[PDB]
């Protein structure tokens, strides 16, 4: 039997914890149910080490990515007790937290934007992808390269060309198919031939992969770097970053990786999970509570439609929200293997000049429909 009458809140660190504290001050003053609030920087390993004994926090806040294993381990409790709370949110944001049949977490915020930089807190982000090769030679003229990455794989090169118009699979406002593959589309080749244009002249590092890029960033040489998707079956080197940064795009067109939104889950070890669910839908999710956390730090768009319109009163929010609306969610289909295996060969074919971009694309799209 667990300790009844209490709740604990752990956050990522560097977040607007001071604004969130007040929400818990109000609720605990009205209900008496304890509310602790902490701003740790190692909770990602502590949460699964304490909650495993039923002694960890009662609530957790992280992107769905890190939740890909916590629910399987039994740490995340079943959420969505009824259907009313679902209508309070947009449908896409629910898909962004799904599991096989059952549910494991719920959407909180909608800010899909981050970018990594050198060990020096000098804010000088790139203006566009076409400036990278232009700045690379200028920094090399006084030291080393500007930006480096795993150009050798499709996972990181997908968000490049998708800006011109390429897309993996179509996903309407709740209807999905795998038949509509935007691989063999002019936009894919358009952005892809830019990469190859540099390699053509050998001015660009055509031999840089994950290993080369990762290492150089660890050394502190690369003035900037990119991270995010998981190509390999495991990661051996993990980077970290405080706050937010802008993200460069293509010539007159924004980029679109995946719809990465903020989520929350209830700990399954608590005695009465209702205490947590109630606090969330009584004081956190209010025009006063959400405002308090947003006052302490900018949180951008929200999953809660009722307050979405309020934050949407400013363009910084609205535009960032539209980027998630027009975006796609990473699927859970087996077809991804065929897709990854196919596109990999098409990029190598263009990079090696073994085949025309146009034809390698045609071939590749066929490998996904055959």
């Amino acid at each position: 039997k667990i300790e009844e009458g209490k709740l604990v809140i752990w956050i990522n660190g560097d977040k607007g914890y001071n604004g969130l504290a007040e929400v818990g001050k109000k609720f605990e003053k009205d209900t008496g149910i304890k509310v602790t609030v902490e701003h740790p920087d190692k909770l990602e390993e502590k949460f699964p080490q304490v909650a495993a004994t039923g002694d960890g926090p009662d609530i957790i806040f992280w992107a769905h990515d890190r939740f890909g294993g916590y629910a399987q381990s039994g740490l995340l409790a079943e959420i969505t007790p009824d259907k009313a709370f679902q209508d309070k949110l947009y449908p896409f944001t629910w898909d962004a937290v799904r599991y096989n049949g059952k549910l494991i977490a719920y959407p909180i915020a909608v800010e899909a934007l981050s970018l990594i930089y050198n060990k020096d807190l000098l804010p000088n982000p790139p203006k566009t992808w076409e400036e990278i090769p232009a700045l690379d030679k200028e920094l090399k003229a006084k030291g080393k390269s500007a930006l480096m990455f795993n150009l050798q794989e499709p996972y990181f090169t997908w968000p490049l060309i998708a800006a011109d118009g390429g897309y993996a699979f179509k996903y309407e406002n709740g209807k999905y198919d795998i038949k509509d593959v935007g691989v063999d589309n002019a936009g894919a080749k358009a952005g892809l031939t830019f990469l190859v244009d540099l390699i053509k002249n050998k001015h660009m590092n055509a031999d840089t992969d994950y290993s080369i890029a990762e290492a150089a960033f660890n050394k502190g040489e690369t003035a900037m770097t990119i991270n995010g998707p998981w190509a390999w079956s495991n990661i051996d080197t993990s980077k970290v970053n405080y706050g937010v940064t802008v993200l460069p795009t293509f010539k007159g067109q924004p980029s679109k990786p995946f719809v990465g939104v903020l989520s929350a889950g209830i700990n399954a070890a608590s005695p009465n999970k209702e205490l947590a669910k109630e606090f969330l839908e009584n004081y956190l999710l209010t025009d006063e509570g959400l405002e308090a956390v947003n006052k302490d730090k900018p949180l951008g768009a929200v999953a809660l439609k009722s307050y979405e319109e309020e934050l949407a009163k400013d363009p910084r929010i609205a535009a960032t929200m539209e980027n998630a609306q027009k975006g796609e969610i990473m699927p859970n289909i087996p077809q991804m293997s065929a897709f990854w295996y196919a596109v990999r060969t098409a990029v190598i074919n263009a990079a090696s000049g073994r085949q025309t971009v146009d034809e390698a694309l045609k071939d590749a799209q066929t490998r996904i429909t055959k």
